[PDB]
């Protein structure tokens, strides 16, 4: 087949691929981008479709199989690999880069190509001047143009990585890159799972974090880093994560959390972020959520946003599991009800975990008015 990866063994183990790999990451099920469309692989839109139905048919015309929306890696690279041929064919109709693209060495031809899936055609065209040193084969001048760009600015340590490879000519900041997110995940890693950063791998990633392992600010991260489970964070989650949050040190994650916390702020990301909890809560093998597991990180998640929350407390510590359903409606819940729960609406399809709250709360509400 055309596309077989082993028509590219004769290159280096190095590529495009894996270079955007690291600078942008790899997403093998699909989900949606920042604009809410359907992608997978290394940033490949399916469809601008709300259907992942739809979505998932553009994936199945284009691997040549039903995947159901989940791929490999090495389906991914040859997503990507058409879609790097794309680029290129337009590159080359390009006045502005087909010069600049002709006249470079394969490995900075790929940092152009990293460039152009960042900004595009005409964001890359932009840069006449360091485009210009490039042909030129002025490295070092080149290399300092660009990082007075806005580029520099937007995505410095990915910025800093192409740039070094338009100095170099080398992947050296690939594997510098590698080499560096693989010796961070050393320290934490399980000495008897390679696979995963276990209990003490968590507790030293939040000592070196500062932060307090019970912090709500330690589920934030895991929430970013798309943690399947608490207490376990597999390989894949910490370098994918650390990718996506563009760190490749505790220093730069560190900075980062403040920047996760604000995105928080929103209602619509704390409702990802509430829903994500009930998952990583979870035991893999439940289907549903231990009340006393619910209850603690209800606890942390919600303190101070669900104004009910001691009385739910008080509810629950005289019941005697909690589905997903029910885990996402109390966020419903705690926005909609009236500060003496006057507004609820029995017939509203709740839980009845939550229409018998309604009715306990009343002694409590009742004696407030009092
Ligand atoms: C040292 C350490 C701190 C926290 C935890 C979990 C945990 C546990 C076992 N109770 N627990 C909690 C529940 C309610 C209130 C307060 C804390 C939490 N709070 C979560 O962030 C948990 N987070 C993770 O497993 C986890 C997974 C992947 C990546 C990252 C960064 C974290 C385990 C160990």
């Amino acid at each position: 087949h055309s596309q077989d990866l082993e028509n590219l063994y004769f290159q280096g183990s190095m590529n495009i691929f894996e270079m955007l790999r690291i600078d942008e990451g790899l997403r093998l099920k699909i989900y949606k981008d920042t604009e809410g469309y359907y992608t997978i692989g290394i940033g490949h839109l399916l469809t601008k479709s709300p259907s992942l139905n739809a979505a998932k048919s553009e994936l199945d015309k284009a691997i040549g199989r039903n995947t159901n929306g989940v791929i490999t890696k090495d389906e991914a690279e040859k997503l990507f690999n058409q879609d790097v041929d794309a680029a290129v064919r337009g590159i080359l109709r390009n006045a502005k880069l087909k010069p600049v693209y002709d006249s470079l060495d394969a490995v900075r031809r790929a940092a152009l190509i990293n460039m152009v899936f960042q900004m595009g055609e005409t964001g890359v065209a932009g840069f006449t001047n360091s485009l210009r040193m490039l042909q030129q084969k002025r490295w070092d001048e080149a290399a300092v143009n660009l990082a007075k760009s806005r580029w520099y600015n937007q995505t410095p340590n990915r910025t800093k990585r192409v740039i070094t490879t338009f100095r170099t000519g080398t992947w050296d900041a690939y594997k510098n890159l590698r080499k560096k997110l693989e010796q961070l995940y050393n320290r934490y890693k399980d000495p008897q799972d390679e696979n995963k950063i276990g209990i003490d791998g968590i507790q030293q990633f939040c000592d070196d974090l500062a932060l307090d392992p019970a912090s709500i600010s330690v589920l934030i991260i895991a929430w970013k880093f798309r943690a399947a489970t608490q207490c376990e964070f597999s390989k894949q989650e910490f370098m994918d994560g650390m990718t996506e949050l563009g760190c490749d040190s505790i220093e730069k994650l560190k900075a980062q959390i403040p920047k996760m916390e604000q995105e928080l702020k929103e209602p619509g990301r704390f409702k990802d972020f509430y829903q994500f909890t009930f998952n990583f809560a979870k035991n893999p093998g439940q289907k549903g959520l231990d009340l006393e597991m619910a209850i603690a990180y209800w606890n942390l998640v919600l303190n101070g946003r669900f104004k009910f929350l001691d009385l739910w407390n008080k509810f629950l510590l005289e019941h005697h599991s909690i589905p997903k359903d029910t885990w996402n409606l109390l966020l419903d819940f705690s926005t909609m009800i009236a500060d003496d729960m006057s507004n609820y609406d029995e017939e509203g399809a709740w839980p009845v975990l939550i229409d018998d709250f309604v009715e306990f709360a009343r002694p409590q509400i009742a004696g407030t008015k009092s």
